[PDB]
């Protein structure tokens, strides 16, 4: 049972450090996401 | 008589102190379970 836990054992301590860098990276990446949408919105002052 | 009495008795003064240490070890036994017991706790401090 020792030698089946180290083989299927999710180990959280590092899991929730990846979860919490996931959440920030998702995050970030929906602003910039709007920021690059914003992008285009200037084309319209050209026209006139 | 005697020579069978050397064979088959359980010399209560030796017993008696086999007994009472097997008691303490027990309950240093069921002690160290506990403290085994609450070890993985921290798991929630973790995770929040």
């Amino acid at each position: 049972s020792e030698a089946q836990s180290r083989i299927q054992d999710a180990d959280y301590a590092t899991e929730v450090s990846n979860m919490s860098k996931a959440q920030i990276i998702q995050q970030a990446g929906n602003s910039v996401l709007a920021k690059a949408n914003q992008v285009p919105q200037q084309v319209l002052s050209l026209l006139q």
